[PDB]
């Protein structure tokens, strides 16, 4: 079980351990860069390390701090993870789990249509494993989307982006979450079957620059994203039932990942195959 909110959750590292090689750029409370840390059997593992700016306010130091507090106490393939915080020493730190491939919408824009339908599932049945242990923990995400699932130099998948965690993203939102702030791990299955379009479309916006109001009230009509191009039928399938109107139809995620092992099990059922206009379902 998640628990709602540093060091119950988060090692301490020693400043020592840690080297910085390459600066990313900003971030939301300071920068971001990559390195390398000394773990304590004297093994180097890459790093992605984050910093709290110079002249941060209390609240700034618990935001930031805060997202560690969360992320650690998850421990899972699929979900980012977390080698500690530097917080007896400033800047003030946070180190986590190197991602050679960064984001995975941007990553897939730079290739689109260069990999292969059993790839795409691979990357999808990671993340959806992710969120079954967050779902399993009681937490409930609320901003998965494809720009916060990183992706690492196998292609593996990984759920980050723990600052509006939970025990205003309007297109990855669910109707109901829209309506009266109604999240619950179903509106994050909601969520996965737009990461799911997302993917399909090598990170395509999902309904692209519509305005806010109009995708609200498209998606309570029962209008739905399209199918990306070449989509197996499965896979769109997969998506229209994330997108149920009624929550309690939504598959859970365990289910999501049954389903995606099926298909990477039997390759050929992909192979039955089912644009910037919504389709009404």
């Amino acid at each position: 079980t998640f628990v709602d909110p540093v060091h119950e959750f988060a090692k301490e590292l020693d400043a020592t351990n840690i080297s910085i090689d390459k600066v990313v750029g900003a971030g939301e409370f300071g920068e971001v860069c990559s390195g390398r840390l000394k773990l304590p059997s004297k093994k180097e593992i890459s790093v992605a390390i984050k910093t709290l700016k110079v002249g941060y306010t209390e609240k700034q130091r618990r935001d930031f701090l805060g997202e560690a507090s969360i992320m650690g106490q998850f421990d899972h393939p699929n979900i980012i993870r977390l080698e500690g915080v530097v917080t007896k020493s400033k800047p003030v730190m946070i180190v986590t789990e190197y991602m050679e491939n960064g984001s995975l919408d941007s990553f897939l824009r730079k290739h689109d249509a260069q990999f292969t339908v059993i790839q795409l599932v691979g990357m999808l049945r990671g993340i959806a494993s992710g969120m079954k242990y967050l779902s399993d923990m009681g937490y409930v995400h609320r901003d998965l989307a494809a720009r916060n699932i990183l992706i690492n130099s196998n292609l593996v998948c990984k759920v980050s982006d723990f600052g509006l965690a939970r025990v205003i993203p309007i297109r990855w939102t669910s109707p109901e979450a829209i309506a009266y702030r109604k999240f619950t791990s179903a509106s994050d299955v909601w969520s996965y079957g737009i990461v799911l379009w997302e993917v399909m479309s090598y990170g395509e916006r999902p309904y692209w620059e519509m305005s806010n109001q109009d995708v609200i009230k498209a998606v309570d009509e029962g209008y739905r994203l399209p199918p990306p191009m070449d989509c197996p039928a499965a896979l769109y399938q997969l998506m229209l039932d994330c997108w149920q109107k009624d929550r309690n139809n939504r598959p859970k995620f365990e289910q999501i990942v049954s389903i995606l092992d099926k298909l990477i099990r039997n390759p050929g059922s992909l192979k039955i195959i089912t644009p910037s206009n919504l389709l009404l379902d």
